[PDB]
DNA sequence: GCCTGACTCT
DNA sequence: AGAGTCAGGC
Protein backbone atom coordinates (compact mmCIF):
# COMPACT_ATOMS: atom_id res chain seq x y z
CA UNK A 1 0.00 0.00 0.00
CA UNK A 2 1.92 2.95 -0.98
CA UNK A 3 1.40 6.60 0.62
CA UNK A 4 0.00 9.23 -2.02
CA UNK A 5 2.10 12.17 -2.24
CA UNK A 6 3.01 15.06 -5.23
CA UNK A 7 7.02 14.01 -6.66
CA UNK A 8 7.73 17.52 -7.47
CA UNK A 9 9.77 18.49 -9.75
CA UNK A 10 9.70 22.36 -8.92
CA UNK A 11 8.52 24.48 -5.46
CA UNK A 12 5.12 25.92 -5.15
CA UNK A 13 3.84 27.96 -2.85
CA UNK A 14 1.82 25.67 -1.50
CA UNK A 15 4.58 23.36 0.41
CA UNK A 16 5.97 27.08 1.37
CA UNK A 17 3.05 26.95 3.94
CA UNK A 18 3.35 28.31 7.40
CA UNK A 19 3.26 25.34 9.13
CA UNK A 20 4.59 21.77 7.92
CA UNK A 21 6.67 18.45 8.78
CA UNK A 22 9.67 18.45 7.37
CA UNK A 23 11.88 15.91 5.89
CA UNK A 24 15.51 16.79 5.14
CA UNK A 25 17.49 13.73 4.54
CA UNK A 26 21.28 12.98 5.44
CA UNK A 27 21.78 9.14 5.36
CA UNK A 28 25.85 8.81 6.62
CA UNK A 29 25.48 8.75 9.95
CA UNK A 30 28.14 11.23 10.13
CA UNK A 31 26.32 14.35 8.72
CA UNK A 32 29.32 16.70 8.40
CA UNK A 33 29.54 17.90 5.04
CA UNK A 34 27.14 15.05 3.45
CA UNK A 35 24.88 14.94 1.00
CA UNK A 36 21.11 15.75 1.60
CA UNK A 37 19.25 12.83 -0.39
CA UNK A 38 15.71 13.64 0.04
CA UNK A 39 13.66 16.28 1.08
CA UNK A 40 9.66 15.45 1.94
CA UNK A 41 7.18 18.33 2.98
CA UNK A 42 3.52 17.52 4.69
CA UNK A 43 1.62 20.39 5.43
CA UNK A 44 -2.47 21.31 5.10
CA UNK A 45 -2.07 21.39 1.36
CA UNK A 46 -0.54 17.79 0.98
CA UNK A 47 2.12 15.77 0.84
CA UNK A 48 5.28 16.48 -1.49
CA UNK A 49 8.62 15.21 -2.40
CA UNK A 50 11.52 17.66 -3.71
CA UNK A 51 14.77 16.80 -5.21
CA UNK A 52 17.17 18.56 -3.24
CA UNK A 53 19.50 20.12 -6.00
CA UNK A 54 16.13 21.14 -7.26
CA UNK A 55 14.79 22.47 -3.64
CA UNK A 56 17.70 23.90 -2.10
CA UNK A 57 19.02 26.01 -5.22
CA UNK A 58 15.06 27.80 -5.51
CA UNK A 59 15.25 31.08 -3.37
CA UNK A 60 11.84 30.75 -2.25
CA UNK A 61 12.60 27.44 -0.36
CA UNK A 62 15.69 28.15 0.67
CA UNK A 63 13.90 31.39 2.27
CA UNK A 64 11.01 29.26 3.72
CA UNK A 65 13.78 27.14 5.52
CA UNK A 66 15.20 30.38 7.22
CA UNK A 67 11.78 31.88 7.90
CA UNK A 68 11.57 31.74 11.64
CA UNK A 69 7.89 32.46 11.44
CA UNK A 70 6.83 29.16 9.08
CA UNK A 71 7.12 26.17 11.50
CA UNK A 72 8.30 22.78 10.96
CA UNK A 73 7.97 19.72 12.36
CA UNK A 74 10.85 17.55 12.70
CA UNK A 75 13.10 14.25 14.13
CA UNK A 76 16.36 15.20 14.62
CA UNK A 77 16.59 18.64 13.31
CA UNK A 78 20.18 18.71 14.32
CA UNK A 79 21.77 16.67 11.93
CA UNK A 80 19.20 18.57 8.79
CA UNK A 81 20.40 22.32 10.34
CA UNK A 82 24.32 20.92 10.29
CA UNK A 83 24.28 19.70 7.06
CA UNK A 84 22.44 22.69 5.77
CA UNK A 85 25.05 24.88 7.76
CA UNK A 86 27.87 23.33 5.37
CA UNK A 87 25.89 23.99 2.07
CA UNK A 88 25.48 27.29 3.15
CA UNK A 89 21.82 27.64 4.10
CA UNK A 90 19.99 28.30 7.53
CA UNK A 91 17.59 26.14 9.29
CA UNK A 92 14.88 28.12 11.11
CA UNK A 93 11.49 27.81 13.34
CA UNK A 94 11.78 24.32 14.17
CA UNK A 95 8.86 24.34 16.45
CA UNK A 96 8.65 20.52 17.40
CA UNK A 97 11.79 17.75 17.31
CA UNK A 98 9.81 14.14 17.23
CA UNK A 99 13.74 13.03 18.14
CA UNK A 100 14.01 14.92 21.48
CA UNK A 101 10.55 14.62 22.25
CA UNK A 102 10.73 10.48 22.02
CA UNK A 103 14.03 10.69 24.35
CA UNK A 104 11.95 13.17 26.70
CA UNK A 105 9.21 10.41 27.10
CA UNK A 106 11.27 7.90 27.93
CA UNK A 107 15.06 7.44 27.08
CA UNK A 108 15.06 3.94 27.77
CA UNK A 109 13.09 3.68 24.08
CA UNK A 110 16.45 3.95 22.63
CA UNK A 111 14.67 5.53 19.80
CA UNK A 112 16.80 6.21 16.72
CA UNK A 113 14.60 6.69 14.08
CA UNK A 114 10.64 8.10 13.31
CA UNK A 115 9.62 4.34 13.14
CA UNK A 116 10.79 3.39 16.70
CA UNK A 117 9.26 6.91 17.74
CA UNK A 118 5.78 5.90 15.97
CA UNK A 119 5.66 2.71 17.24
CA UNK A 120 5.29 4.18 21.07
CA UNK A 121 1.79 5.68 19.55
CA UNK A 122 0.60 2.36 17.98
CA UNK A 123 1.56 4.14 14.50
CA UNK A 124 3.16 1.67 12.69
CA UNK A 125 2.78 3.07 8.81
CA UNK A 126 6.50 4.09 8.44
CA UNK A 127 9.61 1.93 7.93
CA UNK A 128 12.45 1.91 10.31
CA UNK A 129 15.42 3.27 8.20
CA UNK A 130 17.35 0.07 8.76
CA UNK A 131 15.11 -1.80 6.43
CA UNK A 132 15.25 1.16 3.54
CA UNK A 133 18.75 1.55 3.82
CA UNK A 134 20.12 -1.74 4.69
CA UNK A 135 22.87 -1.64 7.40
CA UNK A 136 26.59 -1.82 6.83
CA UNK A 137 28.50 -3.07 3.54
CA UNK A 138 25.22 -2.97 2.22
CA UNK A 139 23.86 0.01 3.48
CA UNK A 140 22.69 2.40 -0.02
CA UNK A 141 20.28 4.74 -1.01
CA UNK A 142 17.69 2.99 -2.78
CA UNK A 143 16.21 4.04 -6.10
CA UNK A 144 13.95 7.49 -6.05
CA UNK A 145 10.29 6.04 -5.78
CA UNK A 146 11.68 3.57 -3.28
CA UNK A 147 13.33 6.80 -1.13
CA UNK A 148 10.49 9.24 -1.78
CA UNK A 149 8.03 6.93 -0.47
CA UNK A 150 9.83 6.48 2.65
CA UNK A 151 10.39 10.22 3.33
CA UNK A 152 6.87 11.06 2.83
CA UNK A 153 6.12 8.22 5.18
CA UNK A 154 8.49 9.51 7.34
CA UNK A 155 7.05 13.06 6.97
CA UNK A 156 3.28 11.85 7.85
CA UNK A 157 4.60 10.15 10.68
CA UNK A 158 5.68 13.37 12.06
CA UNK A 159 2.59 15.25 10.96
CA UNK A 160 0.89 12.63 13.13
CA UNK A 161 2.36 12.40 16.09
CA UNK A 162 3.51 15.69 17.40
CA UNK A 163 -0.16 16.29 18.83
CA UNK A 164 -0.16 13.29 20.98
CA UNK A 165 3.84 13.39 21.96
CA UNK A 166 2.81 17.18 23.17
CA UNK A 167 0.02 16.01 24.73
CA UNK A 168 1.85 13.41 26.77
CA UNK A 169 4.73 15.86 27.32
CA UNK A 170 2.30 18.74 28.89
CA UNK A 171 1.26 15.83 31.23
CA UNK A 172 4.07 15.02 32.10
CA UNK A 173 4.61 18.40 32.59
CA UNK A 174 7.49 18.13 29.74
CA UNK A 175 6.57 20.84 27.43
CA UNK A 176 8.98 23.43 28.54
CA UNK A 177 11.82 21.21 29.07
CA UNK A 178 11.67 20.05 24.94
CA UNK A 179 10.08 24.05 24.44
CA UNK A 180 12.63 26.14 25.96
CA UNK A 181 15.61 23.95 27.13
CA UNK A 182 16.20 20.59 24.69
CA UNK A 183 15.33 22.21 21.19
CA UNK A 184 17.27 25.72 21.66
CA UNK A 185 19.88 23.45 22.67
CA UNK A 186 19.89 21.68 19.31
CA UNK A 187 20.73 24.72 17.57
CA UNK A 188 23.31 25.79 19.90
CA UNK A 189 25.01 21.94 19.62
CA UNK A 190 24.90 23.08 15.72
CA UNK A 191 26.57 25.56 16.21
CA UNK A 192 29.25 24.02 18.15
CA UNK A 193 29.53 21.01 16.09
CA UNK A 194 29.85 22.94 12.94
CA UNK A 195 32.36 25.82 14.30
CA UNK A 196 34.52 22.85 15.07
CA UNK A 197 38.09 22.49 16.87
CA UNK A 198 41.21 23.54 15.21
CA UNK A 199 44.17 20.78 15.94
CA UNK A 200 47.61 21.80 15.51
CA UNK A 201 48.24 18.13 13.39
CA UNK A 202 52.06 18.78 13.71
CA UNK A 203 52.52 18.58 17.23
CA UNK A 204 49.93 15.73 16.88
CA UNK A 205 52.46 13.85 14.15
CA UNK A 206 55.55 15.09 16.71
CA UNK A 207 54.42 13.82 19.97
CA UNK A 208 53.05 10.10 17.46
CA UNK A 209 56.94 9.75 16.93
CA UNK A 210 57.86 10.75 20.25
CA UNK A 211 55.23 8.14 21.42
CA UNK A 212 56.29 5.51 18.90
CA UNK A 213 60.06 5.66 20.14
CA UNK A 214 58.88 4.77 23.71
CA UNK A 215 56.74 2.16 22.78
CA UNK A 216 59.27 0.38 21.33
CA UNK A 217 61.28 1.00 24.48
CA UNK A 218 59.00 -0.66 26.86
CA UNK A 219 58.01 -3.42 23.95
CA UNK A 220 61.76 -4.87 24.22
CA UNK A 221 61.46 -4.62 27.71
CA UNK A 222 58.66 -6.94 28.00
CA UNK A 223 59.83 -9.26 25.35
CA UNK A 224 62.76 -9.43 27.68
CA UNK A 225 61.30 -9.55 31.00
CA UNK A 226 59.13 -12.37 29.91
CA UNK A 227 62.40 -14.34 27.70
CA UNK A 228 60.24 -14.36 24.75
CA UNK A 229 57.91 -11.96 22.03
CA UNK A 230 54.34 -11.81 22.03
CA UNK A 231 50.83 -9.58 21.30
CA UNK A 232 51.25 -7.73 24.55
CA UNK A 233 47.52 -5.81 23.11
CA UNK A 234 46.25 -9.76 23.13
CA UNK A 235 44.61 -10.50 26.36
CA UNK A 236 44.78 -14.02 25.18
CA UNK A 237 48.39 -14.31 24.73
CA UNK A 238 49.19 -11.93 27.92
CA UNK A 239 47.23 -14.49 30.07
CA UNK A 240 49.52 -16.91 29.03
CA UNK A 241 53.11 -15.03 29.62
CA UNK A 242 51.60 -13.63 33.18
CA UNK A 243 49.55 -16.72 34.44
CA UNK A 244 51.25 -19.95 33.23
CA UNK A 245 54.98 -18.94 31.80
CA UNK A 246 55.81 -16.28 34.78
CA UNK A 247 53.58 -18.09 37.09
CA UNK A 248 52.21 -15.02 38.74
CA UNK A 249 49.06 -15.53 41.41
CA UNK A 250 45.34 -15.65 39.67
CA UNK A 251 43.01 -13.33 41.84
CA UNK A 252 41.10 -12.65 39.18
CA UNK A 253 39.10 -14.50 36.09
CA UNK A 254 37.62 -12.81 32.88
CA UNK A 255 34.50 -14.59 31.48
CA UNK A 256 36.65 -15.83 28.76
CA UNK A 257 39.65 -16.97 30.62
CA UNK A 258 41.99 -14.54 32.96
CA UNK A 259 41.74 -10.87 33.81
CA UNK A 260 44.62 -8.84 33.19
CA UNK A 261 42.53 -5.75 34.44
CA UNK A 262 44.71 -3.24 35.00
CA UNK A 263 43.52 -3.36 38.82
CA UNK A 264 44.40 -6.79 39.15
CA UNK A 265 47.50 -5.97 37.51
CA UNK A 266 48.43 -3.47 39.63
CA UNK A 267 48.22 -6.21 42.62
CA UNK A 268 50.56 -8.27 40.62
CA UNK A 269 53.03 -5.54 40.35
CA UNK A 270 55.64 -6.19 43.57
CA UNK A 271 55.74 -10.28 41.87
CA UNK A 272 57.38 -9.34 38.48
CA UNK A 273 59.03 -6.05 37.02
CA UNK A 274 56.75 -7.04 33.82
CA UNK A 275 53.95 -6.09 35.10
CA UNK A 276 54.32 -1.94 36.04
CA UNK A 277 55.98 -2.54 32.09
CA UNK A 278 52.55 -3.74 30.96
CA UNK A 279 50.98 -1.00 32.02
CA UNK A 280 52.66 1.58 30.73
CA UNK A 281 52.59 0.08 27.32
CA UNK A 282 49.10 0.00 27.72
CA UNK A 283 49.32 3.54 28.36
CA UNK A 284 51.31 4.50 26.00
CA UNK A 285 49.37 2.05 23.35
CA UNK A 286 46.01 4.00 24.28
CA UNK A 287 47.82 7.43 23.55
CA UNK A 288 48.79 6.11 20.27
CA UNK A 289 46.05 3.85 18.98
CA UNK A 290 42.94 6.41 19.58
CA UNK A 291 44.89 9.77 20.70
CA UNK A 292 47.13 10.23 18.22
CA UNK A 293 46.41 7.99 15.31
CA UNK A 294 42.63 7.69 15.67
CA UNK A 295 42.77 11.50 16.12
CA UNK A 296 44.47 12.43 12.94
CA UNK A 297 42.21 10.08 11.03
CA UNK A 298 39.09 12.18 11.89
CA UNK A 299 40.78 15.72 11.46
CA UNK A 300 39.36 17.81 8.06
CA UNK A 301 42.38 17.85 6.28
CA UNK A 302 41.16 21.41 4.74
CA UNK A 303 40.68 22.85 8.21
CA UNK A 304 43.21 21.16 10.50
CA UNK A 305 39.59 20.96 12.39
CA UNK A 306 37.82 18.15 13.80
CA UNK A 307 34.01 18.47 13.94
CA UNK A 308 32.53 16.06 16.52
CA UNK A 309 28.32 15.19 16.74
CA UNK A 310 27.03 15.32 19.83
CA UNK A 311 24.01 12.72 20.72
CA UNK A 312 21.72 14.92 22.38
CA UNK A 313 19.15 11.60 22.96
CA UNK A 314 21.30 9.04 24.01
CA UNK A 315 21.94 9.02 27.22
CA UNK A 316 20.05 7.66 30.34
CA UNK A 317 20.66 10.22 32.31
CA UNK A 318 19.93 13.85 29.92
CA UNK A 319 24.08 14.19 29.58
CA UNK A 320 25.19 14.67 26.20
CA UNK A 321 27.60 11.92 24.22
CA UNK A 322 30.20 12.72 21.97
CA UNK A 323 31.37 10.59 18.70
CA UNK A 324 33.83 11.28 15.86
CA UNK A 325 36.01 11.88 17.26
CA UNK A 326 34.58 11.75 20.77
CA UNK A 327 36.12 15.11 22.67
CA UNK A 328 34.60 14.53 26.12
CA UNK A 329 37.23 12.05 26.81
CA UNK A 330 40.71 13.50 26.28
CA UNK A 331 42.95 12.68 28.35
CA UNK A 332 44.06 14.92 31.49
CA UNK A 333 44.69 12.59 34.34
CA UNK A 334 47.88 11.64 33.94
CA UNK A 335 50.08 14.38 32.54
CA UNK A 336 52.12 12.14 29.65
CA UNK A 337 48.29 11.82 28.05
CA UNK A 338 47.34 15.28 29.29
CA UNK A 339 49.92 16.69 26.49
CA UNK A 340 47.70 15.63 23.72
CA UNK A 341 45.62 18.90 24.88
CA UNK A 342 48.49 21.11 23.31
CA UNK A 343 47.61 20.01 19.92
CA UNK A 344 43.41 21.27 20.60
CA UNK A 345 44.41 25.59 19.61
CA UNK A 346 41.53 28.75 18.76
CA UNK A 347 40.90 28.53 15.20
CA UNK A 348 42.22 32.22 14.64
CA UNK A 349 45.28 33.80 15.79
CA UNK A 350 45.34 35.89 18.63
CA UNK A 351 42.68 34.07 20.11
CA UNK A 352 42.69 32.09 23.55
CA UNK A 353 41.24 28.76 24.37
CA UNK A 354 38.38 29.59 27.78
CA UNK A 355 37.33 26.89 29.89
CA UNK A 356 34.90 27.26 32.91
CA UNK A 357 33.88 24.09 35.48
CA UNK A 358 31.37 24.12 38.25
CA UNK A 359 32.85 22.68 41.03
CA UNK A 360 31.38 19.74 42.36
CA UNK A 361 28.07 20.24 40.85
CA UNK A 362 26.55 16.65 41.67
CA UNK A 363 27.17 17.29 45.39
CA UNK A 364 26.20 20.42 45.26
CA UNK A 365 23.37 19.34 43.79
CA UNK A 366 22.32 16.30 46.45
CA UNK A 367 22.69 19.17 48.95
CA UNK A 368 20.08 20.80 47.56
CA UNK A 369 17.41 18.13 46.57
CA UNK A 370 18.36 16.14 50.32
CA UNK A 371 18.18 19.29 52.18
CA UNK A 372 20.99 17.55 54.11
CA UNK A 373 21.92 20.37 56.90
CA UNK A 374 25.60 19.36 57.31
CA UNK A 375 26.19 18.95 53.90
CA UNK A 376 24.19 22.74 52.48
CA UNK A 377 26.53 23.93 55.30
CA UNK A 378 29.40 22.89 54.26
CA UNK A 379 28.92 24.20 51.00
CA UNK A 380 27.85 27.42 52.37
CA UNK A 381 31.48 27.86 53.56
CA UNK A 382 32.86 26.58 50.41
CA UNK A 383 34.46 24.19 52.94
CA UNK A 384 36.91 21.20 50.99
CA UNK A 385 34.20 18.59 50.68
CA UNK A 386 36.44 15.77 50.73
CA UNK A 387 38.26 17.09 53.86
CA UNK A 388 34.70 17.71 55.68
CA UNK A 389 33.43 14.55 54.66
CA UNK A 390 36.76 12.88 56.31
CA UNK A 391 36.25 14.83 59.65
CA UNK A 392 32.97 13.88 60.41
CA UNK A 393 33.20 9.90 59.38
CA UNK A 394 36.61 9.85 61.00
CA UNK A 395 35.22 12.32 63.90
CA UNK A 396 38.57 13.91 63.77
CA UNK A 397 39.54 17.80 63.69
CA UNK A 398 40.92 19.03 60.29
CA UNK A 399 44.43 19.41 61.31
CA UNK A 400 44.02 15.41 61.97
CA UNK A 401 42.62 14.38 58.65
CA UNK A 402 45.66 12.80 56.93
CA UNK A 403 46.00 12.30 53.11
CA UNK A 404 44.96 8.28 53.42
CA UNK A 405 41.84 9.41 55.30
CA UNK A 406 40.98 12.34 52.44
CA UNK A 407 41.43 9.47 49.84
CA UNK A 408 39.12 7.22 51.32
CA UNK A 409 36.23 10.52 52.24
CA UNK A 410 36.70 10.86 48.50
CA UNK A 411 35.78 7.55 47.12
CA UNK A 412 32.60 7.49 49.96
CA UNK A 413 31.35 10.92 47.94
CA UNK A 414 31.80 8.89 44.75
CA UNK A 415 29.84 6.09 46.35
CA UNK A 416 27.25 8.24 47.65
CA UNK A 417 26.61 9.45 44.27
CA UNK A 418 27.18 7.02 42.29
CA UNK A 419 24.08 5.29 44.59
CA UNK A 420 25.95 3.44 47.62
CA UNK A 421 26.77 -0.42 48.35
CA UNK A 422 29.35 -1.89 50.52
CA UNK A 423 30.87 -3.72 47.53
CA UNK A 424 31.18 -1.19 44.91
CA UNK A 425 33.10 0.82 47.96
CA UNK A 426 34.96 -1.95 48.69
CA UNK A 427 36.06 -3.02 45.17
CA UNK A 428 37.46 0.30 44.92
CA UNK A 429 38.88 1.09 48.39
CA UNK A 430 40.55 -2.33 48.70
CA UNK A 431 38.77 -3.32 51.14
CA UNK A 432 35.87 -5.68 53.24
CA UNK A 433 32.21 -5.79 52.67
CA UNK A 434 31.90 -5.03 56.35
CA UNK A 435 34.20 -2.46 56.64
CA UNK A 436 32.77 -0.67 53.50
CA UNK A 437 29.19 -0.72 55.02
CA UNK A 438 30.80 0.96 58.32
CA UNK A 439 32.06 3.35 56.31
CA UNK A 440 28.55 4.08 54.63
CA UNK A 441 26.89 3.76 57.97
CA UNK A 442 29.08 6.50 59.31
CA UNK A 443 28.42 8.63 56.71
CA UNK A 444 24.78 8.48 56.91
CA UNK A 445 25.31 8.85 60.46
CA UNK A 446 26.74 11.83 59.72
CA UNK A 447 24.65 13.43 56.57
CA UNK A 448 21.28 11.76 58.11
CA UNK A 449 19.16 14.12 55.50
CA UNK A 450 21.68 12.60 52.53
CA UNK A 451 19.87 8.94 54.24
CA UNK A 452 16.64 10.52 54.14
CA UNK A 453 17.06 11.04 50.75
CA UNK A 454 18.14 7.87 49.32
CA UNK A 455 15.12 5.47 51.26
CA UNK A 456 12.70 8.18 49.94
CA UNK A 457 14.01 8.67 46.29
CA UNK A 458 13.97 4.46 46.27
CA UNK A 459 10.18 4.36 47.95
CA UNK A 460 9.25 7.14 45.32
CA UNK A 461 10.36 5.48 42.46
CA UNK A 462 8.67 2.17 43.73
CA UNK A 463 5.77 4.40 43.80
CA UNK A 464 5.46 6.17 40.77
CA UNK A 465 7.62 3.94 38.22
CA UNK A 466 9.85 6.62 37.79
CA UNK A 467 12.67 9.14 39.07
CA UNK A 468 12.56 12.63 37.82
CA UNK A 469 15.22 15.52 38.08
CA UNK A 470 15.09 19.65 38.77
CA UNK A 471 13.90 20.16 34.84
CA UNK A 472 11.63 17.24 34.83
CA UNK A 473 13.59 14.96 32.99
CA UNK A 474 12.33 11.05 33.95
CA UNK A 475 13.83 7.95 33.89
CA UNK A 476 11.56 4.89 34.20
CA UNK A 477 12.64 1.96 36.68
CA UNK A 478 10.87 -0.91 36.37
CA UNK A 479 13.65 -3.14 37.78
CA UNK A 480 12.81 -1.42 41.39
CA UNK A 481 10.39 -4.12 42.06
CA UNK A 482 12.30 -6.93 40.60
CA UNK A 483 12.75 -10.26 43.38
CA UNK A 484 15.74 -10.85 41.78
CA UNK A 485 18.34 -8.63 44.33
CA UNK A 486 20.87 -7.62 41.77
CA UNK A 487 18.42 -6.71 39.29
CA UNK A 488 17.10 -4.41 41.84
CA UNK A 489 19.57 -3.20 43.69
CA UNK A 490 20.90 -1.81 40.04
CA UNK A 491 17.77 -0.25 39.92
CA UNK A 492 18.05 1.26 43.53
CA UNK A 493 21.26 2.72 42.89
CA UNK A 494 20.11 4.35 39.16
CA UNK A 495 17.08 5.71 41.41
CA UNK A 496 19.49 7.21 43.75
CA UNK A 497 22.02 8.72 41.04
CA UNK A 498 19.81 9.88 38.01
CA UNK A 499 18.66 12.79 39.89
CA UNK A 500 21.98 14.11 41.11
CA UNK A 501 23.43 13.34 37.64
CA UNK A 502 20.01 14.34 35.41
CA UNK A 503 20.03 17.74 37.40
CA UNK A 504 23.65 18.48 36.81
CA UNK A 505 23.10 17.46 33.35
CA UNK A 506 19.97 19.97 33.42
CA UNK A 507 21.76 23.08 34.85
CA UNK A 508 24.63 23.04 32.38
CA UNK A 509 22.08 22.70 29.68
CA UNK A 510 20.12 25.63 30.79
CA UNK A 511 23.46 27.51 31.55
CA UNK A 512 24.26 26.91 27.91
CA UNK A 513 21.27 28.65 26.57
CA UNK A 514 21.64 31.32 28.99
CA UNK A 515 25.32 31.92 27.79
CA UNK A 516 24.42 31.75 24.34
CA UNK A 517 22.14 34.70 24.96
CA UNK A 518 24.46 36.87 27.14
CA UNK A 519 27.60 36.39 24.37
CA UNK A 520 24.77 37.36 21.69
CA UNK A 521 23.80 40.51 23.52
CA UNK A 522 27.01 41.56 24.58
CA UNK A 523 28.13 41.15 20.58
CA UNK A 524 30.86 38.68 21.66
CA UNK A 525 33.01 37.04 19.24
CA UNK A 526 33.38 34.33 21.76
CA UNK A 527 32.43 31.15 20.66
CA UNK A 528 30.94 27.74 22.80
CA UNK A 529 33.24 24.85 21.13
CA UNK A 530 32.84 21.83 24.07
CA UNK A 531 30.41 21.01 26.49
CA UNK A 532 32.19 17.72 28.76
CA UNK A 533 29.48 17.43 32.07
CA UNK A 534 30.58 19.63 33.94
CA UNK A 535 32.60 22.49 31.72
CA UNK A 536 32.37 24.22 28.58
CA UNK A 537 35.21 24.79 26.46
CA UNK A 538 35.48 28.43 24.51
CA UNK A 539 37.37 30.11 22.15
CA UNK A 540 38.05 33.84 22.03
CA UNK A 541 40.05 36.90 20.93
CA UNK A 542 42.51 37.59 24.06
CA UNK A 543 40.99 40.90 23.98
CA UNK A 544 37.91 39.01 25.21
CA UNK A 545 39.43 37.21 28.21
CA UNK A 546 38.73 39.93 30.84
CA UNK A 547 35.09 39.99 30.09
CA UNK A 548 34.13 36.05 29.57
CA UNK A 549 36.33 36.07 32.92
CA UNK A 550 33.53 37.25 34.82
CA UNK A 551 30.64 36.83 32.41
CA UNK A 552 31.08 32.79 32.10
CA UNK A 553 31.29 32.27 35.64
CA UNK A 554 28.04 34.39 37.10
CA UNK A 555 26.26 32.76 33.92
CA UNK A 556 26.62 29.66 34.45
CA UNK A 557 26.51 30.22 38.83
CA UNK A 558 23.55 31.60 38.06
CA UNK A 559 21.47 28.96 35.77
CA UNK A 560 19.50 27.40 38.82
CA UNK A 561 19.32 29.32 41.97
CA UNK A 562 19.67 26.13 44.58
CA UNK A 563 19.76 26.16 48.80
CA UNK A 564 23.56 26.19 48.35
CA UNK A 565 25.77 28.02 45.86
CA UNK A 566 27.46 27.04 42.80
CA UNK A 567 30.56 27.78 42.44
CA UNK A 568 32.81 27.86 38.92
CA UNK A 569 36.00 27.87 38.18
CA UNK A 570 38.21 29.04 34.91
CA UNK A 571 41.27 29.16 33.23
CA UNK A 572 42.37 30.38 29.77
CA UNK A 573 45.58 29.81 27.75
CA UNK A 574 46.87 29.50 24.09
CA UNK A 575 45.50 25.91 23.90
CA UNK A 576 43.24 23.47 26.02
CA UNK A 577 46.34 22.20 27.72
CA UNK A 578 47.06 25.54 28.71
CA UNK A 579 43.24 26.46 30.00
CA UNK A 580 44.55 24.80 33.52
C1' DG B 1 30.64 -8.11 11.48
C1' DC B 2 29.94 -8.73 16.37
C1' DC B 3 32.14 -9.43 20.64
C1' DT B 4 35.29 -8.92 24.40
C1' DG B 5 38.36 -6.70 27.19
C1' DA B 6 41.15 -3.28 27.48
C1' DC B 7 41.55 1.83 27.86
C1' DT B 8 39.79 7.16 28.14
C1' DC B 9 36.58 10.93 30.45
C1' DT B 10 32.97 13.25 34.18
C1' DA C 1 26.78 6.18 37.96
C1' DG C 2 27.00 7.72 32.77
C1' DA C 3 29.56 7.42 28.03
C1' DG C 4 33.12 6.05 23.27
C1' DT C 5 37.14 3.87 20.79
C1' DC C 6 40.40 0.47 19.77
C1' DA C 7 43.00 -4.35 18.73
C1' DG C 8 42.40 -9.14 18.86
C1' DG C 9 39.89 -12.79 17.69
C1' DC C 10 35.84 -15.65 16.69
O1 LIG D 1 22.29 12.44 14.24
C1 LIG D 1 22.49 12.02 15.58
C2 LIG D 1 21.25 11.25 15.99
O2 LIG D 1 21.07 10.19 15.05
C3 LIG D 1 21.02 8.95 15.74
C4 LIG D 1 20.03 8.03 15.04
O3 LIG D 1 18.77 8.65 15.04
O4 LIG D 1 22.31 8.37 15.79
C5 LIG D 1 22.99 8.29 14.55
O5 LIG D 1 23.98 9.30 14.44
C6 LIG D 1 24.95 9.31 15.47
C7 LIG D 1 25.96 10.39 15.14
O6 LIG D 1 26.62 10.05 13.93
C8 LIG D 1 25.66 7.95 15.54
O7 LIG D 1 26.57 7.92 16.62
C9 LIG D 1 24.65 6.82 15.66
O8 LIG D 1 25.34 5.59 15.58
C10 LIG D 1 23.68 6.93 14.48
O9 LIG D 1 22.72 5.89 14.50
C11 LIG D 1 20.60 9.29 17.17
O10 LIG D 1 20.97 8.30 18.11
C12 LIG D 1 21.30 10.62 17.38
O11 LIG D 1 20.63 11.41 18.35
MG1 LIG E 1 35.03 20.10 38.03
Amino acid sequence: AKMAFTLADRVTEEMLADKAALVVEVVEENYHDAPIVGIAVVNEHGRFFLRPETALADPQFVAWLGDETKKKSMFDSKRAAVALKWKGIELCGVSFDLLLAAYLLDPAQGVDDVAAAAKMKQYEAVRPDEAVYGKGAKRAVPDEPVLAEHLVRKAAAIWALERPFLDELRRNEQDRLLVELEQPLSSILAEMEFAGVKVDTKRLEQMGEELAEQLRTVEQRIYELAGQEFNINSPKQLGVILFEKLQLPVLKKSKTGYSTSADVLEKLAPYHEIVENILHYRQLGKLQSTYIEGLLKVVRPDTKKVHTIFNQALTQTGRLSSTEPNLQNIPIRLEEGRKIRQAFVPSESDWLIFAADYSQIELRVLAHIAEDDNLMEAFRRDLDIHTKTAMDIFQVSEDEVTPNMRRQAKAVNFGIVYGISDYGLAQNLNISRKEAAEFIERYFESFPGVKRYMENIVQEAKQKGYVTTLLHRRRYLPDITSRNFNVRSFAERMAMNTPIQGSAADIIKKAMIDLNARLKEERLQARLLLQVHDELILEAPKEEMERLCRLVPEVMEQAVTLRVPLKVDYHYGSTWYDAK
